[PDB]
């Protein structure tokens, strides 16, 4: 199986680059991080910061989650992030995505010990 924190890192962590390289970044990343293994993950955001910085958000601003949960936190500063969304002409197994780079405040849900991100709620 896969832990909740490991899935987060796998799906949303990309310290490798500082920004979404080109407009094909998403098509590559969604494939490499196995987000299109047996299905095309329709939407997914990647964070371009260290793991440390992303985990630190679990001890920053405590905001409400979109689903109502009270374990979401918002990063005090904006972060470099890439939003990946399936294009209208996309379909498993040939998944297609639109890359959208931006610096926004990430909002993640945290849990466990250590208290780390286990779900990407959104970016503002
Ligand atoms: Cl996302
Ligand atoms: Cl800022």
């Amino acid at each position: 199986k896969e832990t909740a924190a490991a899935k987060f890192e796998r799906q949303h962590m990309d310290s490798s680059t500082s920004a979404a390289s080109s407009s094909n970044y998403c098509n590559q990343m969604m494939k490499s991080r196995n987000l299109t293994k047996d299905r095309c993950k329709p939407v997914n955001t990647f964070v371009h910061e260290s793991l440390a910085d992303v985990q630190a958000v679990c001890s920053q601003k405590n905001v409400a989650c979109k689903n109502g949960q009270t374990n979401c936190y918002q990063s005090y500063s904006t972060m470099s992030i890439t939003d990946c969304r399936e294009t209208g002409s996309s379909k498993y197994p040939n998944c297609a995505y639109k890359t959208t780079q931006a610096n926004k405040h990430i909002i993640v849900a945290c849990e466990g010990n250590p208290y780390v991100p286990v779900h990407f709620d959104a970016s503002v």
